[PDB]
């Protein structure tokens, strides 16, 4: 039953992700570049004397950068395991997945500038 | 003309949700697993005497489960459509699937422990 | 090498969201239809003397509309690369996207009460 093992396999989203996060890393590390530098940044302000609220609300906008960058090594990866076709055929998928990403990034910056104005000081 | 349509398609989301969510329902139930399961425990703390706020940030980390699972499923529907050699192929974009969500309740965690902290009590 | 090269193109974001928004704009422009559509409504709220932290969480659910249409313009977008046997095979990921979005909108709703009873008055 390939239908109920799928669903097995989101089960064991852990183990799954070994793999995943494995191409990831050989194929498209933007999960690093962007995903984890902005968490990082977010991590200094939250360290320093910030309110609360703030600092939930910056950890959300890292979670937007870092899953669409999981989703953007996703692409690539499937591309890999076929061939040049499916590498250029896919490019219209990851041109919208970076659309994704600068979009999460872009009204984040809004609420970021907000927030600091607020409650970082 | 199908570039229209499928525009069409995605201005009535609520019909084509139908045969969506029933091969979610069928092939990947981790909408409800963990989704729908998450959802419910915001609700109780919601129910409670908590602050508005602190509702309105933990539903925003109900939906991130929520549409990581059916994107998740999405991936599996797909699949069943042709057969073996894709449920095999997209492994990889399941396996991505699954560190996304992964990262979503991680992050969501910190987040949720810091909302006790401060407003459930 | 088409894997280095595929990161390549997630460096230049920007760049690779202008063939992505193009084939957006002429296949599925639900991104102006929810998406600017509801950040239209929400930049009014924020014009409008109201809290911070609530124009910061409206965004939030702005770009929770905005990306995942975005994601339904890419499933299209590579279908018209190939032809109609894939414009029918994705329909049921699309089908999933539009519960995507059902579900930000709804739980979004819910969210968006609540900040309107607590601070927009």
């Amino acid at each position: 039953a390939n239908n109920t093992t799928g669903f097995t396999r989101i089960i064991k989203a852990c183990g799954c992700s070994w793999k995943g996060l494995r191409a990831c890393w050989i194929n498209e590390c933007a999960f690093r570049q962007e995903g984890v530098a902005v968490l990082l940044a977010v991590v200094i302000a939250c360290w320093l004397d910030v309110c609360a609220i703030t600092r939930v609300l910056l950890i959300s906008s890292v979670m937007l950068v870092m899953i669409v960058e999981l989703l953007n090594s996703a692409i690539e990866a499937v591309c890999d395991r076929i061939g040049s076709e499916y590498h250029e055929l896919s490019g219209r998928a990851k041109d919208m997945g970076s659309a994704a990403v600068l979009i999460a990034i872009i009204d984040a910056v809004i609420t970021w500038a907000i927030l600091c104005w607020s409650h970082f000081g």
